[PDB]
């Protein structure tokens, strides 16, 4: 869970928004105003469903308990004092720790927490990577060490690991190939993308049905899928820093290889801009059938 960082918080935004925006004719015009943290109409399914999506995914509001949680303000206040006054925080979380216990359906937990989004908009947007100036000078600080906007997170994850103008670059043109290397740092990389696009959880967790979104966005079967995961997950290591390897590893070498390359590959253009599919859904077609750094591959 939390704290989030701008590109945690990135990835919970705009999902939430690929998950709620209508299609047709609200659709942009809904996303100018959630953009700009209006959480309008306030009667609308979709905007309901979607500030409910973004509650859950930060902790606010937790659906096991139907309570909203306001220990993850203090948390990310606690990461980042940059971004509060201790105030005006503390008004938020108590604002937050004051609201009733809540039903989980969108409509419930939308209508309960929307008198403390307006009353509390700017401490919330600072708090969680929501104001862009304040998010320009993170990005800029983190540099290298973070996924920068516009950025495919596979490049990311392989210029932290692999760096250009370094011995192991070369490196790359296998990796690239879906060889499955064996090292320490290879691993130590596959985490890094593994945990990217959300496959394994912070916590080391097998995420299923992230897997499987991706298999759907490519027309794929999750079927097979699902038993292939299931028989790599009864080969699970013990060491839980080799998970994100081993479901790799397992999935490159498993009856639905070809799928999931081409689901990871898609997986890998959508990285590139987590807004993809905003506007407009895009409609999948699969790339015709190497170089590094311009260097081509041996
Ligand atoms: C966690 C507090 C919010 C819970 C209330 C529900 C939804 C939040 C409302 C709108 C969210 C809008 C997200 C817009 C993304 C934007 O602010 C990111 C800009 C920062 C950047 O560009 O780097
Ligand atoms: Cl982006």
């Amino acid at each position: 869970m939390g704290p989030f960082d701008p590109e945690e918080m990135l990835f919970i935004f705009t999902r939430c928004m690929e998950d709620n925006l209508e299609d047709g004719a609200n659709r942009l015009p809904m996303l100018a105003k959630w953009k700009e943290w209006i959480n309008e109409p306030v009667d609308s399914p979709a905007t309901q469903c979607f500030g409910k999506c973004v509650l859950v995914r930060t902790g606010l509001y937790d659906p096991v308990a139907q309570k909203f949680d306001a220990s993850v303000i203090q948390e990310q206040f606690k990461a980042y004092p940059s971004l509060g006054e201790k105030s005006k925080v503390e008004a938020y979380a108590n604002a937050v720790k004051q609201l009733p216990s809540t039903n989980n359906d969108c409509a419930a937990v939308f209508k309960a927490y929307d008198p403390v989004h307006k009353a509390h908009k700017d401490t919330s947007k600072n708090l969680f990577h929501g104001n862009k100036e304040l998010t320009k000078g993170l990005y800029e600080k983190l540099g290298k060490d973070i996924r920068q906007k516009k950025q495919s997170y596979f490049e990311f994850c392989e210029n932290k690991y692999y760096p250009a103008g370094s011995d192991k670059r070369q490196q790359l043109c296998q990796i690239r190939q879906y060889t499955v290397l064996d090292d320490a740092l290879f691993k130590e990389h596959t985490d890094c993308v593994m945990k990217g696009i959300r496959y394994i959880t912070k916590d080391n967790q097998l995420d299923v049905e992230e897997v499987k979104r991706d298999f759907k966005l490519v027309n794929k079967d999750t079927k097979a899928l699902e038993e292939v995961l299931n028989d790599c997950k009864s080969k699970e290591p013990s060491n839980a820093k080799e998970k994100s390897w081993h479901y790799y590893k397992c999935l490159v070498e498993s009856s639905v290889k070809d799928d999931f390359k081409e689901a990871f590959d898609y997986r890998e253009v959508r990285s590139q801009i987590y807004a993809f599919n905003l506007p407009k859904n895009q409609a999948y077609s699969k790339p015709a059938v190497m170089e590094i750094d311009g260097k081509q591959c041996p």
